[PDB]
RNA sequence: ACAGAGAAGAUUAGCAUGGCCCCUGCACAAGGAUGACACUGCGACAUUG
């Protein structure tokens, strides 16, 4: 009402589906536990908790800055019957953006939509069409810097996300992420007519989501992409026959732990045992007996292909080494 | 009714650069080969909004 007064945007729905895919692609053996969310900037609409409840039955905590917006969020949830699922908090301009858990479990994800102006003169200079809601010191980069700074002290929250409305933002915030050595992040490019958006999610945990969620197809921001998670190959009929035997001999001759999972073949590596360094260190008397770096990935076969999708790890060297070894394994059998 | 095109110049053919798999090697470096790759450079061109 104060700033939105329109339900036409489906970007809220797509942001929530991105949350769902980012969680369901990174859950694993973990049970379907109660999931609680955080909406920094719940606003007088609180669309994010509402559609994260009506769509996947999550729980939510909404942190607001404005008295009117806090009251309106309370009313909205009161006539929505998620009183027992969602909570709302009013905070002053100086409070930390991440509220205390207050005895419950730590949030599974934090998700925001930072304010995106700096001055009222700049408001008018760019677009003050007739309308501290849209004002902050630094913009969507300064707010993201605050969130990044406070995300050192709450690492239990798995998936931190932030939404950016200017392409120039992605360089700065991704540069700060690389300064703080957050390897597991991602950019998701949206599309609404001509408008584009950038969901720069970042986590401090091992689970890596799908490529379609961290690496956008367009190579415009190719310098800012996270590491690769999936490396696909194309097969030919003799390999499309001997694929099972070749994968067996590869994964068994290299001292590589593995086990099958129905229609998907798995792996569980606690040390690189396929690199040349692995066999040299095993064959040379040295104090270290393992090249560190965990990994979980799945090798599946679909229609003359082979996929190596990463599903765990803090280190990209292990994934790249396994991918290259597998590619050579295909090559030394196709011919 | 209020957050990427509204622009730097880009992308790309390409030439370098960098790791990765392979071989050689005790290590580091060092070297070849190859071909699955970029969070690195410069653009013989080619065309755009
Ligand atoms: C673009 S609005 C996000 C509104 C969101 N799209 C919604 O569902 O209404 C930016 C938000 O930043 C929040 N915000 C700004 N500074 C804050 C602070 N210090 N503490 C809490 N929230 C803050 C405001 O409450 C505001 O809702």
């Amino acid at each position: 009402p104060e700033n939105r007064l329109c339900p036409m945007v489906p970007n809220r729905a797509t942001y929530i589906r991105y949350i769902h895919d980012l969680l369901s692609s990174t859950s694993g053996q973990k049970d379907k536990k109660r999931i609680i969310g955080l909406d920094i900037g719940t606003g007088a609409s609180c669309i994010y908790p509402l559609l994260g409840c009506r769509m996947y039955s999550y729980d939510f905590v909404g942190t607001e800055i404005d008295k009117f917006s806090f009251e309106t969020a309370k009313s909205n949830i009161l006539q929505n019957n998620m009183e027992s699922q969602i909570k709302i908090v009013l905070r002053s301009k100086q409070d930390c953006l991440l509220p205390d858990t207050e005895g419950m479990e730590e949030f599974t994800f934090v998700m925001c939509n930072p304010p995106f102006y700096e001055h009222e003169e700049d408001f008018i200079n760019f677009k003050q069409n007739p309308p501290h809601e849209m004002v902050t010191e630094g913009g969507e980069v300064g707010f993201a810097n605050k969130i990044l700074t406070e995300s050192k002290k709450r690492k239990g929250i798995q998936w931190y996300t932030c939404m950016f409305g200017k392409k120039s933002s992605v360089p700065a915030v991704v540069d700060k992420l690389r300064e703080q050595n957050i390897s597991n992040y991602g950019i998701y490019e949206l599309a609404l007519g001509k408008t584009k958006r950038w969901i720069i999610c970042w986590s401090f945990q091992a689970m890596r989501p799908h490529n379609e969620l961290i690496r956008p197809s367009s190579t415009s921001l190719s310098k800012y992409f996270p590491h690769k998670v999936l490396q696909n190959w194309t097969l030919d009929p003799e390999l499309c026959a001997q694929i099972d035997d070749i994968l067996q001999k590869f994964l068994d001759d290299n001292k590589i732990p593995w086990s099958k999972k129905g229609s998907v073949l798995e792996i569980s590596t606690k040390s690189i045992t396929w690199s040349r360094k692995a066999r040299r260190i095993s064959k040379s008397q040295t104090s270290v007996s393992s090249l560190e770096g965990q990994m979980k990935c799945e090798l599946n076969v679909i229609d003359n292909q082979l996929q190596c999708k990463w599903i765990e790890g803090y280190d990209y060297n292990v994934y790249e080494s396994f991918c290259s070894a597998l590619a050579r394994a295909l090559r030394d059998n196709k011919k």
